[PDB]
């Protein structure tokens, strides 16, 4: 009915909460925790060694780009903050007492959005996923007495039928591996930070189960776009929702915030870059901008922002002056249109339903954004050695997934005894694999199979799915480096 | 009873184009904004993820941004408790800064995370072999007083002849800078000349750690010893370094306030990060760690420093990975007793901060704290850097900055004329590998060797020798501007041992 941001910025957590009545001062105290946990985090120097575009110091990585982003999401919090003061509407929103919590949760929100990425992004996502998907086979999931599923207990057998249901989440659920899910994952179950719950509703940026079929609802296309979470992290998610006043498929009020501050950083670093790494010049790059652009009337977003940069950079290095310029005018015009947006739409933003971005629209800034993304997707992503990396890539995932696949081609029985005895006899190979695997990964697979009813029909299934959980944990949670180095070590190619 | 007004310390003007006259709270706050905008999206920051902390890049394993990055965050926990220790202490108004707390924290993070800034490759080993190889050419040894017959300086124009005299102590300032280039003072040269990022006055303060001229000899004065230790800025800063102390009202040899609070957190950090990088370095165990810890430390009153945080991050870790959970706690522990003594200490002598004057860091002590970070480095020292890969790894480093120097020494050897018809003419048709070797030097770092001579009087006595500093000042700015990776490279490739 309201907005009372007091119901929003939770300041709870899972275990060991903070309780009762807590003044500014330790409410301030406690977000601050949550800052020192996550800088404090092995994920995040981890982001440290994953790349960005391209795999040269001053060219960016996960990281800096992070940073960056960060010091955007921070300067959009602060603008709207200060803009529903100019309104005198912080104590109407019940923020008078939440600026610190605002702005960090934002700042943090935005350091850590890239912590569940896979090796090699959005194609170690694409490996792992097609890999699966050749191992279960979807598709298939009627029954038809030709699955195509290669998983004994996963297959439809006719007359099962809440089994049958089990099957198909476990199923879509596999294969839909995706960056932002495993960020849930990896933030609840593999690091137990043990964030404020508001923190946590900072991270889950999509809305959509992992194990969903089908179309998804028209009123929430775009919060539904690719998957927010697991089919492990249910009860969680449920749980979260409960503790932020969300309605089913509904986000959390500053992702929006981050998620706008996201694109804008990465937009003009990428152009930048591809000037680094020589894939074209400054002029030229002016000239494909002007070019995509096309509709010059006098005093428009492309003159100041682009046109301005353009026109200072030319007389103390002009290359580095053109970009400086350009990130700047591109901050300055956006920026504010952001925060008004977020302003303008609070009453959606804060029910969690808002069906679009902010910086989605038919706005010139919008359309300034597309010419960047235009420009570097056509001239820069395209480059043949940046795809020559995302075929290797894809190689050195799918090779990893075959080099552990006797582990998901043991048994139940075979592969319990492999995780209980540790060194088996007869499986000699298996038993140096699972060692292979991290320790928290190993725990958490323990842990979640642990707290399952060993005599109920659905175990076998559950168990399989954790086990394939357990997998693609330690696969995604690689560094590009590390991934291809192990692959090449494996494959006996180096010692 | 002198004075302390943080409002004539917290300067948000700038060396050009600054803004100016009466500002609000708010307008001041956005100038720190645009500061930490410049600041961040630097290439020297980014420059920092690839330059090593203590072992080579793991992904775990602490590199000087992510270092840089946790400091960040400890600087400005204390700067916190600082701050709200004086709020309940109804301090602030009182002090000036009921309305810089903004400000305030952000001048410390972002003094944080840019102290790296000016380090060449290979840490204190680049710095060594830049100086080694400088001293080697210039003596600064033969230059203390008196003239010499026996100057072994092998460059024509700073030997010391007999009869000039005011020419002889320019002399002795330039032999004595170039032979002691010093991280500090080369990320404030970075910061004014380099990179011009144009920060506020309060911002370059707070870079500004130690205050010894690197052209200085002999015993510092008694009094500031401490603020002296290390060279803290060059001959070629100096007006600037001048016009820095007018503008944050410092006297001569003294040090930026917030400073203190930085440096602090520095120290906290490393300590604890160093420990940690050595468990996974496989280095030693640690039940191991614990012991060395245990004994270096001595007996204990079980409710001593130790107890609480050692013991108690130990017991609580025993009771389970393991590894992971020690070090978490061990870093909680140490510090939520060591941040707010800081913090305390900050504010207990807070007239002679603020003058900046005082002699001591603030966990620098006989207090049980300062013990336990002794103790941390202590058992690092002994039983990391000894690591017989981290020593290999600083020889190499030695070897490939000593090397890229003697790669670039043909530059030079030319007389000043000739230089001066190197830059001028670019290409010259006698000297191809000298015109190479030119061009293979940064485009920012010609150009702030070309503004710094054209600044000069050319019939000046002086001239040659100025000329020469600025050309050895160009070389070094080159070196230490590289990474670990790329120097090494460089050096390999130049050397003809790769392609
Ligand atoms: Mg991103
Ligand atoms: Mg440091």
């Amino acid at each position: 009915a309201q907005i009372d941001f007091r119901k929003k910025i939770n300041w709870h957590r899972r275990y060991r909460s903070p309780q009762g009545v807590k003044t500014e001062h330790e409410i301030l105290r406690i977000f601050e925790s949550d800052r020192g946990r996550i800088i404090n985090s092995p994920a995040i120097r981890r982001l440290q060694q994953k790349t960005q575009v391209f795999p040269n110091a001053a060219v960016r990585t996960r990281l800096t780009h992070s940073m960056e982003v960060q010091q955007v999401g921070r300067y959009i919090a602060k603008e709207i903050l200060s803009r529903l003061k100019e309104l005198k509407l912080l104590e109407a929103y019940g923020l008078d007492e939440l600026t610190g919590p605002f702005e960090s949760i934002v700042e943090m929100s935005c350091l850590m959005h890239d912590i569940g990425n896979p090796p090699f992004g959005h194609f170690g996502e694409a490996a792992i996923n097609d890999w699966f998907r050749q191992r279960l086979h979807p598709e298939d999931a009627q029954p038809l007495t030709d699955d195509r599923c290669s998983v004994a207990a996963l297959r439809l057998r006719d007359g099962e039928e809440p089994l049958n249901e089990l099957r198909r989440k476990i199923r879509q659920d596999l294969c839909h591996f995706e960056g932002n899910a495993q960020g849930i994952r990896l933030v609840h179950t593999l690091m137990r930070m043990n964030l404020t719950w508001a923190q946590v509703g900072g991270i889950l940026k999509y809305t959509r189960p992992a194990w969903w079929r089908g179309e998804t609802p028209e009123t929430h296309h775009y919060l539904m776009k690719k998957p927010g979470y697991y089919l492990s992290e249910e009860a969680y998610i449920a749980r979260l929702r409960k503790e932020l006043n969300l309605a089913l498929y509904s986000r959390f009020p500053l992702t929006w915030i981050m998620e706008a501050a996201d694109d804008i950083s990465y937009c003009v670093a990428d152009l930048e870059d591809a000037v680094e790494k020589r894939i074209f010049t400054v002029e030229q790059l002016y000239h494909h901008l002007h070019e995509a652009w096309g509709q010059h009337e006098k005093g428009s977003l492309f003159s100041l922002v682009v046109e301005n940069a353009w026109e200072k950079s030319r007389s103390r290095s002009t290359e580095d002056q053109f970009f400086m310029y350009l990130r700047v005018n591109t901050l300055n015009k956006l920026v504010p249109y952001a925060a008004q947006r977020f302003i303008d739409n609070l009453p959606a933003i804060f029910a969690g339903t808002f069906n679009h971005a902010l910086l989605e629209d038919a706005s010139e800034c919008s359309d300034l954004l597309k010419l960047y993304k235009n420009v570097a997707v056509k001239h820069v992503f395209s480059h043949p050695d940046v795809e020559r990396l995302e075929l290797q890539g894809y190689r050195v995932i799918s090779g990893l997934l075959e080099i552990y696949r006797p582990l998901l081609s043991l048994s139940l029985s075979d592969f319990t005894e492999l995780v209980e005895k540790e060194r088996v006899k007869r499986f000699p190979i298996e038993s140096r694999l699972f060692h292979k695997l991290s320790t928290r990964h190993r725990l958490a697979y323990v842990e979640a199979v642990s707290k399952l009813p060993s005599d109920s029909p659905e175990f076998p299934l559950w168990e399989y799915y954790y086990r394939c959980r357990l997998l693609q944990d330690y696969i995604s949670g690689m560094t590009d480096l590390y991934a291809w180095d192990e692959y090449r070590r494996l494959m006996a190619v180096e010692q």
